[PDB]
């Protein structure tokens, strides 16, 4: 067991999408008759005129290796936040099935099971103060060593990079969506909020007695062990 998110919500979305592609194929939709290694869920734009961010089931063979403007794909952390992950949508040639309602409902279900109350609290602090941001302890602009608690705009995070987050005991944990400390415009898009985030984390009630030891887990609740 690593002290890290299992990315269980994302895993549930991809499985549900593999099921939907298999049903579509059975319905005659030939382009969806693929092995399950070819299907993932992404939160993204679709083809031309599909311009909002929706949960869709994509054939990875139709995804671009990288994105230009508004066409990147997003994956989801175990608190239900969407974060850039590798790939881009081909606006003419994408092979996908938009399934926003079922996939959103699985995200809400997963958030109840997996999202650390301590992380929920830190994310809420960030969102209230800077709409759209989530909390990580990670890199800032042009410095690839130093970490601090910051409210990060989700578009500036990288799902493939794990960064420190709060476990469900309020202890060190690592979650997808991190910074590299590089020097691009995206690397500027955060608000360092060391005191406010730490207080938000500290205000959460322990799931354990003041005499028990909280051992965190990648799904709620953590272990409470007698001292
Ligand atoms: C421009 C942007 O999106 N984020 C800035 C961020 C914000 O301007 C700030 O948090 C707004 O409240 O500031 C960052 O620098 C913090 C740093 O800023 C200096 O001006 C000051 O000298 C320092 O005391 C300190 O506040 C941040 O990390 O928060 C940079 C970020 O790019
Ligand atoms: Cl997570
Ligand atoms: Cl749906």
């Amino acid at each position: 067991h690593s002290p890290a998110s299992g990315r269980y919500i994302q895993q549930m979305l991809d499985q549900r999408c593999q099921e939907i592609a298999a049903e579509l194929c059975q319905s005659g939709l030939r382009k969806m008759c693929v092995p399950s290694s070819r299907i993932v869920a992404r939160n993204a734009v679709g083809i031309t005129h599909q311009n909002t961010l929706q949960w869709r089931c994509f054939d990875t063979a139709s995804l671009l290796e990288s994105n230009q403007e508004n066409n990147g794909v997003n994956c989801v952390d175990d608190c239900g936040h969407t974060i850039p992950c590798p790939g881009g949508v081909h606006r003419q040639n994408s092979n996908h099935a938009t399934r926003h309602e079922i996939l959103s409902k699985l995200v809400e279900e997963g958030v109840q099971r997996f999202c650390s109350p301590y992380q929920a609290s830190a994310n809420k602090y960030c969102n209230d103060k800077f709409p759209g941001t989530i909390a990580r302890r990670s890199k800032g602009f042009g410095n690839n060593v130093e970490v601090a608690w910051r409210c990060y705009e989700k578009a500036s995070l990288l799902y493939s990079v794990y960064a420190e987050c709060a476990s469900n005991c309020g202890t060190t944990w690592y979650c997808p969506g991190g910074r590299r400390g590089t020097s691009t415009e995206l690397d500027k898009r955060h608000y360092t909020e060391e005191e406010g985030i730490r207080q938000a984390i500290g205000s959460v009630d322990s799931p354990c007695s003041e005499v028990e030891v909280c051992l965190p887990k990648d799904e709620n609740p953590p272990l409470c062990l007698d001292e």
